[PDB]
């Protein structure tokens, strides 16, 4: 497999064009104003901890790396490992599933733990049932990721509008330098340039990058808790993948 | 569990970052303005009164001592619970639980009320079918916890644009002196920054640690539903233990 | 059912900390424009007269009586009237019920029809599949009553805005004084004030008293639709009311 | 059956209030700028008509006709030609319904249809089961007709934003004449204007008068798909009716 | 079978009424802005590359292809082919459908691999359980073409916020000439023209025509599942098309 190279050169065009748009007019001495990126960027961040407890804050801030180097499932594999449990099942039986927990754990930990339900001796109505009850629950821990980067997407822009109220009021509150309305004005629209960089070049896309990622690794995991329930039926093992390329859109020679 | 202090350093350091541009610029007597304190707070609490019975609105208020001292329910305890009730209904009977009725609404209040069903003989179908309703309408409860402080944060900054404009027509009417515009336009400015500061750092976040809190408190209540209808049907202790670190996702040795 | 004092105190002290705020300005006959109210109360009601047929506007607007003069149903009583049915129905069966219907159609008028359906013999597989209709029928009568007050929260102030450019517009087309850029940018920014006024102190409140008045009205229907379906199956009186004060959250002693 | 006069007399009454503050500072002649018109009226309709396919647009544009002269089904004979069809069934059985399948077609095009399959011989757990699906696609031709005009309206304002900043920037490059920006501006100010008289008084309550009209055109149409259902199993008349009549909210004597 | 034309006919006549309007008070030569092409269309486009995986990116944006030259899929046909089948499925069996595969597989390719796994003889529970799963992941491919154009539609115009803000403080910085705020102040709103004119003109009909393109093509894919479970089972050919269209609101002689 390789890396999804989509969000990369997503974020760094974003902000080469933004980086770009500056030099061809001023300069970019103009647009460095430190007591305004905390503000946006160190009060959005830490006005969207309290939105969330610390352990859902913590791993959606460092879910970026499930953006920038993100590998999408290779989907002709998911078929072949469903093929490679179909075929163990009916050669040496169902039971015989125990020395190769660790091997599809590997693969990904709802096969892995779903197999040792299998192996333990539980009907698949209560495999397919607690399984879809897991996975319904483990997307939760990815929705929890994404919400945050949905907040910082709402809380960069507005920490802005506040960011320049504060540093616009000032202004107005002294205006008795007439030069003091023109550059306090500017000072005052970087705070909110800061809130439509992030928010939008950098705070979106890791939030959509971060749900296109989950839609797809949920799909997969809804896909091994279907061929489970047809792994005990004793179904034909090359009836599985083709009930699989064709519920995943694969073709198959 | 010892707490969240995801919230309190979350709207803490988000109110110490607003108060901190404010000193760096000038003083902050200049964003102290008592007659708008009482449109955006005033207001945006007593019009936020009238859109919830008093019932409603007196519980979504003083729901915040749930969003900032909020201790997380131990997934380590709502397992090794199933597995003390499972193995104290295959020891001694479901008829030997009267005794720790009242110990096991502790814990929490449904698995108090659902456990006296079990001992008074109603089928699961009922208990699984009452608790999962009886724990719906125990989360329109805590859904009006949260319905409140996502309308707070709608009547905020939205008492703050009246705030403004009660103060930005008057500036109009008596336009005589030419150095009452500016300050008379921070004045009506200061109006919508409280506005900001309370819907974005204070409402929004306690829109959400109220959410976030609800998702978490029902996935438990969730649990202890399913749980009980594998304990009425007679399975091993071990067999729930299993099949409820699966559904929440926690290690077992 | 004693009062919901939330509503009327909600806003007529949000009508006062306005009232207040313009009364410390110095002045409210600068903000009474006659040729404004009737574009945004008399146009945000007759736009919205022709989103609506005549009879879901007509009662949609009588249904601010509902917001105000609200009292909530017990479930004191709610319980002690399912304790009632069912003691009455394992003493004297369900043929000795045609006495007391008008007495349940007091209560509520689907506990009335929903007996009537029980006295004449039809199987509960359709009692509860048709009051389970006519109740997920009957909220489409109150959402519509929260559906006007939600449209005319958003165009009350959407009114207003057509109500500053339409007096925006005359004041920058004789532009001849420049005693009329002042006072004529105030009379155009009073529409807007009303829009918010309305909209946001007066129509949304008026519009969630109403949408948790149906979601609490909706509940206590939800129950006899479930306290019949457990009566007709001759259960014991003292268990219907266990388990619906389960459902509610109420206390049996 | 009369006809719905809640549109016909909401709009006129809403485009006679924003035509009546008009003429109270000014004249009319100052608001009329012909070459706006056909960016508001002539843009936002074409880009608006490139949303959807030919035939879902000329449905949509002409639903006018349906939410001004619309009137409301009666139920006091939805309920009537119930009870007519099943004396009609518990009379002569279910294939003499042959000669009336013409008259019922007129009633509406499902209930047609679906006595056509009645006859033909089709169960009824079928003839419900394309009914409910020949119906749940008969209103995505009606919120087809609706989402146009959800369409229109957010295409007529925003379609101002357009005429406005095109309007703009022609007067800003072109700033030496000092009196261009009086009129300059306000000729830049109706197209923002014609965005909000269309968009919020004129495509806001059409797009929500065929929501209505139509959420009352399926109410009568899942009737009669549960009233087939009673019907082939044999039930009296007086019963389909008394199931119909809770089903809607109509009183029987 | 023919060309929508309403898309190619319907957004090019709303790309001349946004340039008739400008021919009309000026000329284009001050509407042309080179280095704010690339902030909007070269910024958006690469903005919005980083949201989506590199080929759901591709996929949506090389799906315009699908909006303006759209073919509306016949229903006359639709209900055409299930009558080829049903009558060669009941003359010559259901294992004799193999020579005609690769004639169905090129009507829809679901239907062609729906009667690949109809012919290998597995139970319709199957088949139509995961040809409805099947296609619930044909629409992720469909609903992200989509949710392309949606994001480009709001990622087009919150990068001409960020070209103005950029294009208005390189403005504020350099205020000493008194004829540098006009001509400074109509290209920093240009930045924002170029992002209403595709947001709203291209980027809204191309993302809400490849929504009822889906709509329509994932109707007849839900078809072919009723059919062939109705065909299975050995029903007539003249009532798998009765049921069809009336399912699909067709005429049939």
């Amino acid at each position: 497999v390789h890396m999804d190279v989509g969000t990369i050169i997503g974020i760094i065009a974003a902000f080469l064009l933004i980086l770009i748009s500056i030099l061809i007019g001023g300069s970019i001495t103009a647009f460095i104003n430190v007591p305004s990126i905390f503000i946006v960027v160190g009060g959005g961040m830490a006005a969207a901890m309290g939105a969330f407890p610390l352990k859902d804050f913590i791993r959606g801030v460092l879910a970026i790396k499930k953006a920038f180097l993100w590998k999408p499932p290779d989907l002709n594999d998911v078929i072949e490992t469903i093929g490679e449990i179909a075929s163990k099942v009916r050669k040496e039986g169902i039971l015989a599933l125990e020395g190769d927990i660790e091997l599809y754990y590997q693969k990904d930990p709802l096969l892995g733990d779903m197999i040792r339900m299998l192996v333990d001796g539980i009907d698949i109505n209560d495999i397919k049932a607690t399984a879809e009850m897991a996975l319904a629950q483990l997307d939760e821990k990815m929705s929890t990721e994404v919400a945050v980067w949905e907040k910082l997407a709402d809380l960069f822009p507005a920490f802005g509008m506040i960011g320049t109220l504060i540093g616009l009021i000032q202004m107005l509150r002294n205006l008795n330098d007439p030069s003091a309305l023109g550059p306090g004005m500017a000072v005052a629209l970087i705070t909110t340039l800061y809130g439509a960089i992030l928010a939008n070049a950098f705070a979106i896309p890791v939030a959509n990058k971060l749900k296109k990622a989950k839609d797809m690794e949920v799909l997969v995991k809804t896909i091994y808790i279907e061929a489970i329930e047809k792994i005990q039926k004793g179904e034909n093992p090359n009836v599985v993948k083709q009930e699989a390329a064709i519920m995943l859109g694969v073709e198959l020679p």
